[PDB]
DNA sequence: CAAGGCACATGACAACGGTGTTCAGTGCCGCGTTGCCCGATACCCCCTACCCGTAGTTGACTGGCATCCGGGCGCCGGGTCGCC
């Protein structure tokens, strides 16, 4: 939807708003996924705590890795998101 | 006995002696004042070796940490909920 909106060719206004709405719903689902995986990322932050970096800082950096991973994740892989994410985390 | 005539020496007279200056010229023989000559030195090039940053890696793997009491001591000062 956002790809089609990004193109310069003219689209109908109602169709453009529908595409924007679908992209917004995708954004909402993205944040749903991130909040779901917050627990995994804090677990992996535990896994590297106590090495001179504050635990919440490690959590935040892992969260950066998490947003990267979701930005690079899709169902085309026949695996759960948990297995794929942990590498990027 | 006085006056006039000859010896030696004498007031100056220059010119040599010997030696000290003079402006004069030209060198004599030590410092320099500069053209080379090289020699080294900064400064472009090419090559590759290695430091450092970026980007993947798919069974599954979904909430942690150990705190903290034997100050001690008092006050300020505010909050905080009972009180009637």
């Amino acid at each position: 939807a956002e790809d089609k909106l990004a193109n310069s060719d003219k689209l109908a206004p109602k169709l453009k708003r529908e595409l924007e709405i679908i992209a917004e719903d995708g954004r909402r689902a993205k944040n749903h996924l991130l909040e779901a995986n917050l627990r995994l990322v804090v677990s992996l932050a535990k896994r590297y705590t106590g090495r001179g970096m504050l635990f919440l800082d490690l959590i935040q950096e892992g969260n950066l890795g998490l947003i990267r991973a979701v930005e690079k994740f899709d169902y085309t892989k026949g695996y759960k998101f948990s297995t794929y994410a942990t590498w990027w985390i």
